[PDB]
């Protein structure tokens, strides 16, 4: 059964609701990106209309083969009508193809559906601009200040400069990347550029790529990993064990692994500036942990939601805890007091 944050009142709408089998009511059923928590149950067999970007709509029609006729892209940063209301989809800052959602009710009440972003103050810029926002469905993954990370930028200024160095000094050093869904592909397309290199992956990670409207992508990866000096493999091979067998099926070519994992926050981030990270090292295998986030700091967000100032909020992220809704809703009510709405 569909929980309540993932409803739309007033509308026929929900978000992110595709493992409750047929939801009661719903007429249209919004996908804000596509990672797998939040398309979990669709399939070919779809019957609904599914609302999206065309990006999404690429990932949905050629990885889940959900049926063309189902599909229904729309483009950001223009008004939509849908079943009978207006629509707005806004860039989220998360992964390729991620929205945030606006609806205008029939009633007068606007809604924002942030999906999962990454707020910046170049939201406050967009077609939020122009009205007023009654009720926020807010990626909180982030919310607690410990929450610090630096930004986009600095973390792929340290990679470029990390890899250019280690491959200048050993011209037989070999570039790899983990990943596990779509996202961060900053990090393994910037340390290929510095190189120059194409990135070399599996046919399933290349299809992936290939559905993300990136310019110019023909020209920055490949499916040839004996041509490519940045290889990608799965998250779960990032460690010492999978380094060293995939560095056995190079044929001699290389002689040193220097790896990538980018994740979220880690509490190495509370002690340590970008700066200063340092790598795990086995012999001639050393692997960086580096804080590349696509969901808001908790500054990020705050900032974001003080110049918003919705009257209600209804967190999507770390919902099933007492303990944490009651710390959320305490910063909630710091934040509208402090600047007054
Ligand atoms: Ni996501």
């Amino acid at each position: 059964t569909c929980p309540f944050y993932k409803k739309i009142p007033g509308t026929g709408f929900t978000v992110d609701a595709f493992q409750y089998g047929v939801v009661e009511g719903c007429t249209a059923y919004f996908l804000t990106h596509f990672h797998s928590d939040h398309y979990a149950g669709l399939s070919k067999h779809f019957t609904f209309p599914v609302y999206c970007s065309e990006i999404t709509g690429n990932l949905l029609k050629n990885k889940l083969h959900v049926q063309e006729q189902y599909i229904h892209p729309l483009p950001l940063d223009t008004e939509c009508i849908v079943n009978g209301v207006k629509v707005v989809l806004l860039d989220a800052n998360h992964c390729p193809g991620a929205v945030m959602i606006l609806f205008y009710l029939p009633n007068g009440t606007v809604i924002l559906h942030t999906g999962d972003f990454r707020a910046d103050p170049s939201m406050e810029r967009s077609l939020l601009a122009d009205q007023k926002v009654h009720m926020l469905y807010l990626d909180t993954t982030y919310c607690s200040p410990e929450y610090t990370f630096p930004s986009q930028q600095e973390v792929i200024r340290f990679a470029i400069n990390t890899a250019f160095e280690a491959v200048t000094l050993n011209p037989h050093a070999l570039v790899v990347c983990g990943t596990y869904s779509i996202g961060k592909e900053k990090v393994f397309l910037a340390i290929a550029d510095v190189l120059g290199s194409k990135v070399g992956m599996s046919q399933e990670k290349y299809k992936t790529l290939q559905c993300l409207n990136i310019p110019e992508i023909n020209s920055l990866i490949t499916t040839d990993m004996c041509s490519s000096l940045v290889h990608l493999l799965p998250m779960m091979q990032i460690n010492f064990k999978g380094l060293q067998s995939h560095l056995k099926k190079c044929g001699g070519k290389y002689n040193q692994i220097l790896a990538f994992r980018p994740t979220g926050w880690t509490h190495s981030n509370k002690f340590t500036r970008i700066a200063d990270v340092i790598p795990q090292t086995k012999g001639n295998i050393s692997i960086y942990g580096i804080p590349y986030s696509e969901h808001s700091s908790y500054l990020e967000m705050k900032r974001f939601v003080q110049w918003l100032k919705p009257q209600k909020i209804i967190p999507t992220v770390n919902v099933g805890t007492w303990k944490s809704r009651s710390t959320m809703e305490k910063y909630f009510r710091e934040w509208k007091l402090e600047a007054g709405y």
